[PDB]
């Protein structure tokens, strides 16, 4: 019943008995002495030339004992201070090619260093405030940011971080939830953050547990200091084989708490930089003291950024609803809503988004129902997301009553694209690579590299593994393209024009002159120029040849799963000729049975159709018919032809004169269950009036083109630059607010908002793209995972 030789041990003593773990103070089930043996103070954290070759007194913090060694409990600057030896950070870069660790460790250990709320620019202050945290940057592996998960909130990213899963999976989607299954909220205080309940997935230390690894405790106490945080991780390196993680994680609640009291761009945030750094120069002098310091791979990572938000600039749902009292928020840089009490019937979710929807010109936050929120933040698919969500502009909060100089200059929680939002990575060890810069990448990707550094077999997680290995000095996994489970048919024209009574009319009107028109030829060499894309799922689809495009036709949805082509920057736009305005033409390659019809569109009131690829941009005239063909056409919204006009009339062209050229693929998107994933057949919710024509509840397009933009699209040698996009099919445009105006006014901004991964778009419609390229694929990987983010 007492600490005696058992400080932060890694032993699990259950309860009533008293504990001296990393964790007791947080449960208050310490032993009455941890606060007098386990926070000893005394003489501080550093050795001064006066304690050298001291007395081991056991009240002092740490020692300056010639036996400190042996019971490794030196101070961090013991070898610096008495051995005349020097700093880490005094140090030049010296490569680590191989691991060079003591003999018995059977793998390099590795370090999370984490810290709270660091801005990816706080990087910019430089050696002068961080010199060990630069001297990790320019010596080791950085990324000049990474992506956090949405919301930008601190359990749902440092458990991303420990997953590798989006918060819809893991099940931590916000710091505040509300389980209904449970009837239970998720809070801070007590007891109930503790229970397993609550935590989804499987984190890295349970998968190394899992896998015959050790892990040391990631969840560190407040009351612990610094100091003691890094002596702790280091006593435990110093442990015996059968007893010593391979694993580890330092926390601090800095430069967060700092940035929320002072704002980001305070001159007040120097302190804690400096500070986070001197804790950076005490674990790497204690590494190099136990000569582990090229041997331990290090990660410094952040789990978000922080902004300026001021009290001030706060919206109020009492100015837009009638009754706030009727509703819960959770409220600041999110707002989530669900009703307060059952037998309340005034409560109505279509009214309430309605309320809240472009009331006032300047409205610093938009009402969603959460499977219309960009597909992109991924923050749908849990019982713990309400129905109802605010997406609240940068530097604002959203607050239910005015009522609820300011405290706080500084928070997070906002869009996961936000620039202030972004965290760092840096990775120093024998595994990461030697003063390299990577391209910035999200959260969600590390996990797998964590494993990889470990010798773990990742557990299944929202990481593209193989996307990160260009970090890497060594990789233990090397990704395999999927095998293509649908092989498409070809069908050549068959059908007579009698055949179809698909109630389509166009003003049409040499057989074997209609069929050279649609043969292979030079299309896919053209059109295709990254290989047909792979399905990924049991399905019936057709390759259909054109002059201008090429499409994958499914014969299950009656229309095509994904549509290719090329308009080179020189390429010419013209109008829809008013003669082919309500042009539809059967196509004489598929059945009538698998084809849809304009009969269906009629009798559908709300419901109209466009086309994958764009009648605008027509090779000639004689090529356009081909657009109007009925296995071009799709369903759409009125409302939604408006933006989808606008994108294939003026962006396409846009988007070509910038890249010069751009490859474009488009096509139909379901997702009635917001799973992220491609529905299945049973699925899908909505169909076209008295057909089986599914509704798509989005539409993508991926636009690629050389990197190296001095090389048109086609003839491109080297690297790919894509951006991508995944459009909600909405039968009105309520979520842009400047709709009234000009389509150049509002249609981009929606379009940048709904900014898409290719990942993504793979997820969504069961597609594997960029099959054959002149590129490695762990890079076509990492071109997969890329986000623009237009900020
Ligand atoms: C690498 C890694 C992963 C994981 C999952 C774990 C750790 N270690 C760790 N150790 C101690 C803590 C944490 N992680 C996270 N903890 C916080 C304490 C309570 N808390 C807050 O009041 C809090 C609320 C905020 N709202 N806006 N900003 C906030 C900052 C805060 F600290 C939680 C959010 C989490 C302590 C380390
Ligand atoms: C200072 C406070 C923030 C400390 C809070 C720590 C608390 C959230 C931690 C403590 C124990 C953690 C669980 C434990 O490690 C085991 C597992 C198994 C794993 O498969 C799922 C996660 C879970 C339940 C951990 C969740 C986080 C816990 C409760
Ligand atoms: C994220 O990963 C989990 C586990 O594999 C999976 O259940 C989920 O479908 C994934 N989400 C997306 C959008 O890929
Ligand atoms: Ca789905
Ligand atoms: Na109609
Ligand atoms: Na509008
Ligand atoms: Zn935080
Ligand atoms: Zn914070």
């Amino acid at each position: 019943g007492s600490c005696k030789g058992r400080c932060f041990e890694l032993q699990e003593v259950g309860p009533p008995d008293c504990r001296c773990d990393n964790l007791c103070k947080s449960y208050s089930s310490c032993c009455h002495d941890f606060d007098e043996l386990c926070l000893k103070t005394a003489r501080g954290w550093e050795c001064t030339k006066d304690r050298c070759g001291e007395v081991r007194n056991e009240e002092n913090a740490c020692h300056c004992s010639e036996d400190c060694l042996s019971r490794g409990d030196c101070c961090t600057n013991y070898q610096v201070v008495c051995k005349g030896e020097s700093h880490w950070v005094d140090d030049d870069c010296e490569e680590i090619k191989v691991p060079e660790c003591p003999a018995g460790f059977v793998r390099p250990p590795l370090i999370i260093f984490s810290v709270d709320g660091f801005r990816a620019s706080y990087m910019k202050k430089g050696s002068k405030v961080m010199p060990n945290i630069e001297k990790l940057r320019s010596c080791g592996t950085h990324a000049p940011y990474m992506r956090p998960v949405y919301p930008t909130k601190t359990f749902p990213n440092l458990y991303t971080l420990a997953t590798g899963l989006y918060p819809e999976s893991h099940g931590i989607v916000g710091n505040s939830m509300y389980d209904p299954v449970f009837d239970a909220s998720f809070h801070l205080r007590g007891r109930e953050k503790f229970n397993h309940r609550w935590w989804g997935g499987q984190p890295l230390w349970i998968t190394a547990t899992k896998q015959g690894v050790r892990a040391g405790t990631f969840f560190w106490s407040v009351s612990i200091p610094h100091e003691r945080r890094i002596l702790t991780i280091l006593q435990w390196l110093s442990l015996p084989d059968n007893e010593r993680p391979s694993v580890y994680a330092f926390y601090s609640e800095q430069p967060d708490f700092s940035g929320h009291k002072y704002g980001p761009f305070g001159p007040e945030m120097t302190n804690p930089l400096r500070e986070i750094d001197k804790t950076v120069g005490q674990l790497m002098d204690g590494l190099k003291q136990l000569r582990l310091h090229r041997c331990v791979n290090v990660i410094f990572v952040g789990d978000h950024g922080m902004e300026d938000v001021t009290c001030d600039r706060t919206e109020f749902l009492s100015n837009y609803l009638t009754n706030v009292d009727d509703i819960t928020l959770v409220p600041g840089t999110l707002g989530r809503i669900r009703a307060k009490s059952i037998n309340n019937s005034k409560y109505d979710p279509k009214t309430i988004i309605a309320a809240l929807t472009c009331k006032k010109p300047d409205q610093h936050f938009k009402p969603y129902m959460k499977q219309h929120l960009p597909k992109r933040l991924h923050y749908a698919n849990n019982r713990r997301i309400e129905d109802i969500h605010l997406l609240v502009d940068r530097r604002w909060h959203v607050a239910r009553k005015p009522l609820d100089k300011c405290f706080f200059q500084g928070d997070h929680g906002f869009d996961n694209k936000v620039n202030s939002m972004q965290t760092v990575f840096v990775g120093y060890g024998p595994t990461f690579k030697y003063r390299t810069k990577v391209p910035p990448f999200e959260n969600i990707e590390l996990y797998n590299v964590m494993c990889d550094l470990l010798g773990l077999k990742p557990a299944p997680n929202n990481g593209t593994h193989g996307s990160l290995n260009h970090l890497l000095r060594t990789n233990t996994f090397r990704p395999t393209m999927p095998d293509e489970v649908s092989r498409p048919n070809y069908p050549g024209i068959m059908y007579l024009q009698s055949e179809f009574d698909l109630g389509c009319t166009c003003d049409d009107k040499l057989e074997e002159l209609n069929k050279r028109l649609h043969t292979k030829g030079s299309t896919k060499e053209r059109h295709l120029l990254y290989g047909r894309p792979a399905v990924l799922y049991r399905t019936s689809y057709d390759i259909l040849y054109h002059t201008d495009f090429e499409s994958g036709y499914s014969e299950i949805f009656l229309m095509p799963l994904w549509t290719s082509y090329t308009i080179s920057k020189q390429a010419e736009v013209s109008s829809i000729p008013e003669h082919l305005t309500n042009c539809v033409r059967p196509d004489v390659r598929v059945s009538p049975g698998f084809s849809q019809n304009c009969l269906a569109y009629k009798n559908d009131k709300q419901m109209s159709y466009g086309f994958l690829f764009p009648p605008y941009l027509s090779s000639s005239p004689e090529a356009k018919y081909d657009a109007f063909l009925v296995t071009n056409m799709v369903p759409m919204y009125p409302a939604f032809k408006r933006v989808w006009a606008y994108f294939q009339r003026v962006l396409v062209k846009k988007y070509a004169s910038e890249r010069n050229g751009v490859n474009v693929i488009s096509g139909p998107i379901f997702d009635y269950n917001y799973d992220g994933l491609r529905d299945t057949e049973d699925e899908i919710k909505q169909y076209v009036e008295g057909s089986s024509i599914p509704v798509p509840t989005h539409y993508y397009s991926i636009i690629t083109s050389c990197l190296d933009f001095t090389q048109p699209a086609d003839k491109c040698d080297g690297p790919l630059s894509v951006s991508s996009f995944i459009l909600p099919h909405r039968p009105d445009n309520d979520e842009s607010c400047a709709s009234s105006e000009d389509e150049s006014k509002w249609v981009e901004e929606l379009m940048k908002m709904h900014t898409a991964r290719v990942r993504d778009i793979e997820h969504l419609t069961g597609l594997d793209f960029y099959r054959k390229t002149s590129r490695s694929y762990s890079e076509i990987l990492t071109l997969k995972t890329y986000l623009h983010t237009y900020e």
